[PDB]
This record gives structure tokens, sequence and C-alpha cells, in this order.
């Protein structure tokens, strides 16, 4: 699913994100854009074996299981594909144990390199949440 | 979910590949291992920016819909994400119609390229089918 902008603000929202850790909504929606386009069929592979799932582009090395990460945990206990789903529940949730492992956002390069420190709440404006 | 040589067999087997079209069982299963090694979950993307998914590494350009594959059909009318599914009938079902489009199974490029003239045969040698 291909979510609008206002939509996926939403569905965070109802998904326990805003301010989740400390998190406003808008970095949360920034992550998504520009980790996924807000695709929630996005993979992209890493250059170590690793893959990079769904909506904020979670990777098999630690979060979840595909089968092909050699060496690799599933700390979220779900198989890669169900962050691929409409249903951003999966995501959600393995999201919410990844921002609470020590670095926050961090975690995610594309929102340290283009959300961080930004108007990021510009992203949920216009927005009926 | 990865499958081990003879389950995907039966599997296949019992979702209608075996002659289908005119290809033995030993064509699908062969082809499914160099395609994914067995791994419903194998994704690969592209250089023309399409991706294939699944075991039989169904690809975005023709057959499903991954919303990121610009100018492309989902002639199967699926989400490519169902392509990933321990269930394994959307692939069937998909690659019923791709290998019915006229080349055959050299729409499997490993299939040309490691099947094709091989004794297949022995990728179901010692499965109760
Ligand atoms: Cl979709
Ligand atoms: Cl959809
Ligand atoms: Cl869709
Ligand atoms: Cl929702
Ligand atoms: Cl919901
Ligand atoms: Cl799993
Ligand atoms: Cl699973
Ligand atoms: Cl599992
Ligand atoms: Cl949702
Ligand atoms: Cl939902
Ligand atoms: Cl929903
Ligand atoms: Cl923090
Ligand atoms: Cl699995
Ligand atoms: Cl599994
Ligand atoms: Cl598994
Ligand atoms: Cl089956
Ligand atoms: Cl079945
Ligand atoms: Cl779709
Ligand atoms: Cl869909
Ligand atoms: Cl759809
Ligand atoms: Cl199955
Ligand atoms: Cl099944
Ligand atoms: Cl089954
Ligand atoms: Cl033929
Ligand atoms: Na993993
Ligand atoms: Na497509
Ligand atoms: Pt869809
Ligand atoms: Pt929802
Ligand atoms: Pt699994
Ligand atoms: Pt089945």
């Amino acid at each position: 699913k291909v979510f609008g902008r206002c939509e996926l603000a939403a569905a965070m929202k109802r998904h326990g994100l805003d301010n989740y850790r400390g998190y406003s909504l808008g970095n949360w929606v920034c992550a998504a854009k520009f980790e996924s386009n807000f695709n929630t069929q996005a993979t992209n592979r890493n250059t170590d074996g690793s893959t990079d799932y769904g909506i904020l582009q979670i990777n098999s090395r630690w979060w979840c299981n595909d089968g092909r990460t050699p060496g690799s945990r599933n700390l979220c206990n779900i198989p890669c594909s169900a962050l691929l789903s409409s249903d951003i529940t999966a995501s959600v949730n393995c999201a919410k144990k990844i921002v609470s492992d020590g670095n926050g956002m961090n975690a995610w390069v594309a929102w340290r390199n283009r959300c961080k420190g930004t108007d990021v709440q510009a992203w949920i404006r216009g927005c009926r949440l």
C-alpha cells in the first residue's frame, strides 16, 4: 500500500507513535517518507547481505527473519514479510523496539541525515489526525 | 518460509504444477532452487528498477504490483508481497500465467541457464510427493 502523507500520520497516531520515546509524529512521518516513500512494500538490499523492509525500512540483521541473512537475529519475532503488509501494526511494533534500543531515531540513517533538526512539524500540517 | 526440497515439490504438485504446460515437476523445483534457494521471502532488485519476489522470483514489471516500478503492469492482479507468503498459492497461480505467456519456462532466466536440458528428475527423487 502506498500511503498518503496525512493517511500515514493518522495510522501512526492510532498505532501509538505520536510522542513515542519523545519523538513527535512528524519525526516518524518524515522518516517513513525518506525511507520508503510511504510504500509498505519497499525493500532495499544492503551491501552486508541484509535487507530493509517496509515503510520504515526495518533491517533483517537484527529485527526480522527473512531466512537469508547469515548470523542474524529476529528481535521483533516476525517474518520480514509481515513488515510489507498494508496493515502497519507489525512495522510500528517493531519500530517501538528499535527506537527504545539506545540510539533513539538515529537507528534510521535517513532520519538522522534528512529529518533530525528540521521542521518535522511540517510533515503533519494540514492533517486531520 | 524456507522449504525443504521434497516439501516444496509436494506443495507444487498439490498446487497443480506437475506437468503444467508440459513441464515436469523437477523443472519447477530446479527453477525455485536457483531463483530463491527455496525461500519464499527472497527479493532481488533488478537494474531496471523492477524487483523479483518469492520462490520463483516473479518480476514487478509485468506480474505484480509493488508501487515502485514505473510503467508496470500487474497481470496476476496481486500485490507483490503476496508472493512472499509461506503459502505458495499466489506464486503458483501467477507462475501458471507466466509459463503460458509464449516462452514457456524460458521466462525464468535461471531455468534456461541452469535447469533446461539437465536431469531435472533428480530434483524430485527420494520424495514422497
Ligand atoms: Cl499495494
Ligand atoms: Cl493497496
Ligand atoms: Cl495497491
Ligand atoms: Cl491504522
Ligand atoms: Cl487500524
Ligand atoms: Cl519467521
Ligand atoms: Cl514465518
Ligand atoms: Cl516462522
Ligand atoms: Cl494501518
Ligand atoms: Cl491497519
Ligand atoms: Cl488500518
Ligand atoms: Cl532519544
Ligand atoms: Cl519465515
Ligand atoms: Cl516460517
Ligand atoms: Cl521461519
Ligand atoms: Cl501446499
Ligand atoms: Cl496447501
Ligand atoms: Cl496491489
Ligand atoms: Cl494491495
Ligand atoms: Cl490493492
Ligand atoms: Cl504452500
Ligand atoms: Cl499452503
Ligand atoms: Cl501448505
Ligand atoms: Cl513450452
Ligand atoms: Na534476521
Ligand atoms: Na507491477
Ligand atoms: Pt494494493
Ligand atoms: Pt491500521
Ligand atoms: Pt517463519
Ligand atoms: Pt500449501
